[PDB]
């Protein structure tokens, strides 16, 4: 088995309780993806009866819970997050391609829930067939990841109820071929066109910040926890207060690229001290991580564009260690609060 | 002083508390080993009355219990073996070089117990000769591994009730000379006569596995922590039960060598999904890992043989990840149960 | 021993692990080669075990994995071409030797794979006779390269799996005879028929440059490493993602010999700084290697020809460097993309 | 194209990302060199997303940062100085053809930056007129060399942010003529107007070396690897530590040509171990690379001169080996350590 | 100064960290070489202190440990044998001019040390006296090489304490006279007198092989790293393990000249694989390589002799590749396992 042998298939089920058939996979539920780990667990219980023995004995062996998930990470693309966004949030507003250019757009709602979903890892090739079949999964963190040289990533943690393995002669299968998007159709967002802005204090519009990289977890904190008497395996993935931090690193004192100049006052003169100050009077922020393709155009002049709002955000002591004489660099991490809100403008 | 100047001598002591004499030592007592970390430690008492004090004083401490042990690295060779697997073991019946050529068989019995040594790390050269000597020994843990291109590897886990340093003058003191087995006398096991073979199922016979590497440690958990009142020592190093696991690197979805097929049910056609269906369904397989020595033969046809058979096994899930577009490989951890068994046939 | 003493011979075995016979060589396994370095080599492991020792002893050594291959030149002729391309390749449509002229071509194909075939080294003369044999031999690599006043060549690198010797008195030992093309059969290909022929931009057709020397290697990344615990040798040479980069040389600012003007745009106007700009803006170019002997033809009027096919390829900054007062001249270095196609028209 | 169809320009611009315009060329920054070798170079990215495929597809490339950059060689002269040392150096005092006769001091400060420039390496002839046009150029060393029989030399090495080509038809294009200085107002260096002075120890005066030749690199480790999400270009080429070494060439247990014996105590006696004590006692000497004409002349009697003042310098074993039965030579490396002052007195 | 003033003495010193005394060096001492290039090399630390600086300031600069050592080349002759071999090896057995003819054996014990030496590299002269001592020096390597039209080369590697600098006025200065043995006592060992025999696999006695060139690297890997806090000299020179490798450069298929047929059966035909063979077989040779002077003798009937016993070696694939139409030559590499023996039958 190869890599290239296997594929990875999303589909989202109407309960948790209930799989989705190899027979309904169709186009947009194959994904193309980095890597993939996940595996399913069972736990084994030994008898506490006292016994004379030199090793533990099968007879007194009972198989216990089951547990299942594991994490995916893929090259944030046209398609993918078509697919996936709807996994990760609670709500969607408007169509992606919509002819107006305004997109989708993806917020946590209050009573919101996450949908579950099938994942199937199928494999081919000289070997044989046979397909891993993870039911019940959800989303439990989603980060996006953006460095230099390099396409945003984004690595999901999936949370499922259990596996199993489907295989030519079992009452389920069907011979599935993975059909994807034309090497046309599809694009990815590269480093070239992130944009990092921020505005804290008075500042009157959103500053544009050099940074080198970013990161940005969204942790559903899913209780993986709720079993019972007559099951193995979770009867629920309840999800709790979603945890949306981040990180992005920078240059100590940098000036903004565009936009206001960097300064809790809106006045033109330039802070060096604004997110060492910005982290020490607890101000709250306004982040904006914007991804735009301008030689792809959903309307007559409206670019596709993954845009992600954080209209609330409060950074930690941005880490401006001076370690030795060249230029001081840091890490400035922060979490969201009220909102979080995510627009998909694409062409598919 | 180098490591060529030391030598190590394992002597088999009647009781717990009685050390080995120096005197004592003979041939097959010294063995040659990769490495050795055996070390005493002991415990200081710091009194818990109050005291204006800016450091901790000397007239306030005492000198609280004691360690000792560590690990002793070898190369598993013909006396190595024939050394050691008496004191990982319970039992032993037969002559590892019977004539007949069954070899002498090392098992774990209900009520068995552990043989209890002296470990003699001795040292010479320029700067003069010293024993450190740790008496009341025994096997915590034995961890076979074998990987390609090395020779298969023992690493020993001792538990002794205390050290002493030994030194000319000294009463028990005698100047023993290591004594070793012949170049020709003694000899290795390499990874080109190694064999990994499964069964599970119903399968009809044990069908080799092409395996990277394999490890498989024996765990006795003894009782390090039996401490009395009048003494500093411990009083007593009792074995519980023994847990043996493993793990064996290989790729995914692999064919046998030789032997049937790797199939759950008996049949010919191969299984894909063999070891993660033998890991999802909680089967129980036998593992044999076997080391094969043509060259040498013990009888008129009977080739000198380390076999370590293993008849029920569980495996965990066989941790077969798409990392990327290459061969999909990983490693699968087991569990044994019922009983251990090593054979060793040798002629010295 | 003398180079006229040898003799090389390709020939395809079934399975990876089979050498094929010596005795069913036969017309067109045997190659006219300019030089070979196929050889063996096998690893030396040393105990690890802590030994006093002047030099490294002979009882403490056991023999390691084996490797295997080397590198083969060939003169691209009638026969080498019809034996080698399809163990570079993984598909071939057609015969060379076909009447209507269409020739063989060969592609690489999504889930394809290389052949695998015996190498024989074969010896002869005053000393004695013997064969070397290098089974489970791949193609790692292939570079043709035509300068001037040369032919065009042809560099294999090749992986096996191991070496053995033949001689008389062997069991699989045969009296071959090399059996060669005659003269007037066979014919090689020369720098005055090659052609190098490029299209980017909006350019309509293919426009011939004039290039001093060229250079194209396909790499097929095969895997040699795949080691297993109870053999030496390799279980397999998984061939990776196929690398297929080249070169070529010319002069700065050059002109199209025959076809349409250099220029991005498809206009009249010739481009100065047409590679430049194409390595610059990112472009992709269509490169076509082509040989064609006139006074030889296939067909009523079709000429022999082997022609290679890249139609996607970047090129880097051309490297034309002002190193003094004379012509700027420098070398394009390219790599191609989406496929690469051979088309062989020949008559045997 | 040939090398006497090419001009090479250097222009300082103001910032580091505003070039400097094709319009704005003048008189004095068009150079006479020896050889350029600056180009361009981008990143081609490559999806980790996985897929089956036989080679590299288009779809899954994106293009990743850009670097600039390269080697120019000049013949140390009049106006090529004048030129390129206010660019090699942080602050410049005086004026070379100053009437008094002290010409102009460059030196390095202590928050000294570099100057950026733009350089134009421009085309001509029978294939058309394009300019390669290198922006935010900065020298990133600076090796300055006399041999014998030859001319000082000096060999830049430039750090750019991006390269981009100018063709007739362009918005920035102008047509330059290249003008150069007169053959009667330019003048170069030549190796039998240098001088080597050093000075260790209690040395009152600076005494002559005959040296055979000489070498002085200055290298101000520009950091060129800071790049931003946003951007494909680097965002500031940040000048580093100076490092200021060389060597010299001269054989063993030289007397001085000129001034004091070499004698690290100050005495008349000659010292045949004067430049190996220097390099095992971690002496300090002073040394002083001077070219004059004197045949040319700024003031009444000053005579057109270039200096370089290496006030400490330490010197490494001077590699005087015993090759063979001839004269002991060998070059002595040193760095440089407090300071380092050219002083440049010229005529234009 | 020319390599003619110079002069070469090494003198056995009693402890590795007492110099020799210049006084007492005597007959025998002076050695004739074709080159030296012994040096002494310190470090130099910087402060991590943060500080602003354009370049590295003297005020912040340590000295840190210091190295020596270096090559010296030797025409091996009677004297620099008896040197030398004293120097290289661990023990002595016998007089080379012993009148019973059997010379001195030079072999590596087990627990055998080297003899550590001053070595004075003396010059004079029109400049001036002055002597380089490199005291604790030790052979970290010997190399003899024999070529056709050569005499056999010794280059030996040599690791020391440190340098320093001796001249007239100093403390420990002796005005040392050079004296060398007459040009009738010395000789030289030639190309015509060498000889390397072969006997691997059931051959009965050692048969002559025809070689172009031989090389022989005996390498004690000392540890050259053992540094102290207190000090700036390295506190020991600690010599591993041996490694005794070798070369010899021969064409493929070769009889041999003289004794028993290449044959690893013992049988009369000529073997035309037997190196090949002994490669592929992982065999074990004895190689001799022996410089017999017949026109010299040093009992009534004993020549000068030096002989090289690898009683157990083991080749590499010898490298017999087929580069063009001539003679198949290469190189046979071979690594001495067990031990080293070295004769010398000289008078003096």
């Amino acid at each position: 088995m190869r890599g290239v042998d296997t594929f990875l298939a999303f589909k989202e089920q109407a309960d948790l309780k209930t799989p989705a058939t190899l027979a309904s996979l169709a186009a947009g539920d194959f994904l193309a993806f980095n890597s993939e780990s996940l595996s399913g667990r069972q736990q084994v219980i030994q008898s506490r009866a006292i016994r004379r023995m030199p090793m533990r004995q099968i007879a007194y062996t009972a198989n216990g819970t089951v547990e299942a998930g594991g994490a995916v990470e893929f090259t944030t693309s046209n398609y993918v997050l078509k697919k996936l966004l709807p996994l990760i949030f609670h709500s969607k507003t408007g169509q992606e391609d919509d002819p107006d250019g305004d997109g989708a757009t993806f917020t946590l709602v209050n009573g919101g829930v996450l949908t579950p979903f099938t994942a199937f890892v199928g494999f081919d090739g000289p070997e044989g067939k046979y397909v891993r079949r993870f039911f019940g999964a959800k989303v439990n963190q989603a980060t996006f990841s953006a460095r230099v040289n390099d396409m945003l990533n984004l690595n999901l943690d999936v949370q499922a109820i259990g596996k199993d393995i489907l295989q030519p002669g079992d009452p389920g299968w069907v011979n599935v071929t993975p059909v994807y998007p034309g090497g046309d159709e599809e694009y990815a967002y590269v480093f070239y066109q992130a944009r990092v802005l921020i505005k804290a204090g008075d500042m009157a519009d959103l500053a544009e910040l050099p940074v080198e990289s970013f990161d940005l977890t969204i942790n559903h904190n899913l209780n993986t926890n709720r079993y019972r008497l007559g099951s193995i395996y979770r009867q629920s993935l309840d999800e709790g207060v979603t945890e949306v931090t981040g990180t992005f690193t920078l240059d100590a004192a940098v000036k903004s690229i565009s936009g206001p100049a960097l300064n809790l006052t809106g006045g033109t003169a330039h802070d060096p001290a604004f997110l060492e100050k910005v982290a020490l009077y607890g101000k709250y922020a306004a982040l904006k991580l914007e991804f735009i393709d301008p030689t792809r155009e959903v309307a007559e002049g409206v670019p596709c564009r993954l845009t992600i709002h954080l209209p609330f955000v409060r950074l930690e002591e941005p880490d401006f260690q001076v370690r030795d004489p060249g230029v001081i660099t840091g890490s400035a991490r922060f979490n969201a609060y009220e909102t979080i809100s995510v627009t998909h403008v694409a062409k598919f």
